[PDB]
């Protein structure tokens, strides 16, 4: 009953979210995009429950593509699949230029690590 | 030649990390501050090249206050220290409202388990 749109732009990673929605197989028409642009136009023209969402795609950033989802309310609910891990958020989708990331709980060793990458840095 | 400016809630968080710093031993004058409006006071009238920052605080979200930071052209270098994953910034500091957040590499049941969390959600 419910459409999906998977943008991602490895086709074998297409492939295995295609591959793994079938074998559930509960919705109705999996559409598939490579570019953001092009999901864009998917939307406008077919009606979409959810969308697999990649982050980094050839034309651009899935946090950019997600956030003009929600300023414009678009009528989808939305599952990030990504590779990016926090620093790979702040830095290469937000462009906040970061040092480091350190998770809590972290050893002095971890500490010490994110003072060399900011004396490295100058 | 380096003053650091600690943004954290915690006490024994920065009691510890004030701790690290002098272990390193390499800095001048070392602030705290358990909130944000504290931060930017002490960024308006003090010499800080570096920041150790939270993401939760009592009075906002570290990640719109570093997004502040770059808006304002401040002079200062970042070293992020937080419990925060990614969900917890795509949802809690961004406000997306992902259904669920998959780091490649996951399993079927993992995927499963996103889908599940979709029809959950009605
Ligand atoms: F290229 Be995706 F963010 F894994
Ligand atoms: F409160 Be913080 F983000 F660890
Ligand atoms: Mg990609
Ligand atoms: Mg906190």
């Amino acid at each position: 009953m419910t459409n999906i749109l998977i943008v991602e732009d490895d086709p074998m990673v297409q492939f295995i979210h295609r591959n793994y929605l079938e074998k559930i197989g509960t919705f109705d028409t999996i559409y598939s995009s490579e570019t953001i642009a092009d999901a864009k136009k998917l939307l406008a023209s077919r009606s979409i429950q959810l969308v697999l969402l990649d982050i980094r795609l050839k034309d651009g950033n899935g946090i950019d593509f997600l956030t003009d989802l929600r300023r414009t309310k678009q009528t989808v609910d939305v599952i990030l699949i990504t590779a990016a891990n926090e620093v790979n958020i702040v830095n290469d989708a937000l462009h906040l230029g970061v040092i480091d990331y350190l998770i809590k709980p972290f050893t002095l060793e971890r500490f010490e690590k994110s003072i060399q990458r900011y004396r490295t840095k100058h």
